[PDB]
């Protein structure tokens, strides 16, 4: 009679719908740290890390609230190798002849959870907005899906930031006036760093140990590994950074690492934080005249519009969607992304961060190193493993999508029309990283050409075929054409130079 209840390392939510449906007197909730999790891909330290501490947290909460929990630490030599082998070792002990588990996020671990010779009974993950089912039903018929017409739906489902059946301040969606540059500022907030306890401590002794040939460093540790703090690094966000998320939300510094960007995303998707209260609290802000609505409704946008959307397309798009190279892409992927010297200071810097913080803003991850790999001809595959590896926030679910779709544009163009790709002009613009880099951005040819400048036009010639048949990008030939041939020929060599070396491994 007794069944066993899964919760994995990103399902520590009080009201998570397995939990929901146990028994406290009757099952057992299992738990465990197992070395398959910890190497389908090489995870960033900080991110296992980050995952065994917070596991070891939930469950002694799951025992003060009541439940039998069964925790298989990764240091105890009885451990199996992977989720199953723990869920079968347990239904033998325990005579169990069924599990219960929330679906996961992951299409390696679904299918192993149905491979296992044990039923398990799968109840969908509810902890988003918008419904599975939902989604399916809101796409259906869609030859084209764009995430701001589902948006739009879910500002008025939800009704944040909703006065009536009109969307507050009399439009839409305000990203038009969130993309400026940002200055040094000494009124600027730092975001909050939490210290590791004792039993953190263990974890990070331990995952030095065991897992040492992965790319980044594992200290100084400063994520949240609970419910506790991860509403403290809310309430820090809301009060001291919300304000400015706007104007500065797609801006570069050299010197900060994190802007007013909110650093939830690992809280978010562990399960410490839900959607729903982070957006309402930032709507709050806006109503009592503390946050300005161009902020607000920005923030809102990126957790109600993208993190949804992107659920959604994951969803939908199945256990194949990282085998999509639309673009015939095959390069592997250059040494400075695992934290070889380069001296293209953006990229250098973006990859440093993501070495030592275990964290990259959205801009860096879009338009700086993703930017490059696309401009680059790198195998999507290759960009994938790489951004489900490094940073402190990537599960299959949400990372897949970002890069697949949005980033490489190897998918079918359901994350945007446009490849965001770009010549050094944009991060020039955004950044101030170029006037400390050796090279030079305003140099279109030679031996100092910024390489975004040689690439980007490289990247347009070689898929002229299918990006000219595209309205959003028609003018971007139209400007190459005007140019004399002896420059575009002169553009042309040097990129295929400079890839020479790069997909070599010389240092670039
Ligand atoms: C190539 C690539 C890979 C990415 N991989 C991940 C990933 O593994 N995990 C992840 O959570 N996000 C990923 N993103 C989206 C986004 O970059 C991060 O969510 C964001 O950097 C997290 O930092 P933050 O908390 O400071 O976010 P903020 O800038 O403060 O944004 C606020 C919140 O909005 C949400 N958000 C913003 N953009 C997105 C997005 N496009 N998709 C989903 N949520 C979004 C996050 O919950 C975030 O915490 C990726 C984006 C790109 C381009
Ligand atoms: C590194 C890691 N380790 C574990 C683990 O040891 N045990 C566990 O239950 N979950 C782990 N996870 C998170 C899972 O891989 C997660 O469920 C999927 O990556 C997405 O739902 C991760 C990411
Ligand atoms: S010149 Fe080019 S490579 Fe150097 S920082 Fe600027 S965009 Fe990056
Ligand atoms: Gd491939
Ligand atoms: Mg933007």
């Amino acid at each position: 009679l007794t069944r066993l209840i899964l919760v994995l390392g990103d399902q520590l939510s009080d009201d998570l719908p397995a939990l929901r449906a146990a028994d406290p007197a009757a099952d057992l909730v299992v738990m465990a740290e197992v070395m398959e999790e910890g190497t389908y891909v090489p995870h960033h330290p900080q991110k296992i890390a980050l995952i065994l501490a917070a596991m070891r947290k939930f469950a002694r909460r799951l025992q003060e609230r009541g439940f039998r929990v069964a925790y298989s630490r990764l240091d105890d030599p009885d451990t199996g190798p992977s989720i199953g082998a723990e869920l079968l070792r347990r239904a033998a002990e325990t005579g169990a002849r069924e599990a219960v588990a929330t679906r996961p996020g992951d299409w390696r671990l679904i299918e192993a959870l149905e491979a296992m010779p044990l039923p398990v009974r799968f109840l969908p993950d509810d902890r988003f907005l918008c419904p599975a089912d939902e989604f399916a039903r809101w796409t259906e018929g869609r030859k084209q899906l764009r995430m701001e017409w589902f948006y739009r739906e879910m500002r008025r489902r939800t009704g944040l930031l909703m006065e009536g059946d009109e969307p507050a301040g009399g439009k839409w969606n305000f990203d038009t006036e969130n993309r400026k540059p940002a200055a040094p500022d000494l009124l600027r907030p730092r975001p909050l760093r939490f210290e590791p306890d004792a039993e953190v401590r263990a974890v990070l002794d331990l995952v030095e140990a065991r897992f040492p040939r992965h790319f980044g460093r594992l200290r100084p540790f400063h994520w949240a590994t609970d419910r506790a703090e991860a509403l403290r690094a809310l309430d820090h966000f809301i009060r001291e950074s919300l304000p400015r998320f706007g104007d500065e939300q797609d801006a570069m510094l050299a010197d900060d690492p994190f802007l007013s960007h909110a650093l939830l995303s690992s809280s978010m998707n562990l399960g410490l934080l839900g959607p729903m209260e982070v957006c309402r609290r930032a709507e709050t802000e806006w109503r009592e005249g503390r946050a300005p609505l161009n902020a607000v409704e920005g923030f809102i946008r990126q957790i109600l519009g993208w993190r949804e959307y992107v659920r959604g397309i994951w969803t939908l798009s199945g256990p194949d969607y990282i085998r999509s190279n639309g673009l015939g892409h095959s390069a592997a992927l250059p040494p400075l992304y695992w934290g070889k010297p380069t001296r293209m200071a953006c990229l250098s810097a973006a990859v440093a961060q993501t070495r030592d913080l275990a964290y990259a803003h959205h801009i860096q991850r879009l338009m700086v190193t993703g930017n490059f790999a696309l401009l680059a001809g790198v195998d999507p595959a290759e960009v994938h493993e790489w951004y489900l590896s490094v940073y402190i926030d990537a599960l299959e679910w949400v990372e897949a999508p970002n890069t697949i779709g949005m980033s490489q544009f190897a998918d079918h163009g359901l994350l945007g029309s446009k490849p965001y790709v770009s010549s050094g002009a944009y991060i020039d613009r955004m950044s101030d990283y170029c006037r400390g880099c050796a090279y030079a951005v305003k140099d279109r040819t030679g031996p100092r050409a910024c390489p975004f400048n040689l690439l980007y036009w490289h990247f347009l010639n070689r898929h002229r075929a299918r990006f000219e048949r595209n309205p959003r990008m028609v003018q971007m030939y139209r400007t190459w054409d005007r140019m004399e041939e002896t420059h575009r020929a002169r553009v042309l060599t040097e990129a295929e130079a400079f890839l020479g070396r790069l997909h070599a491994g010389e240092p670039v």
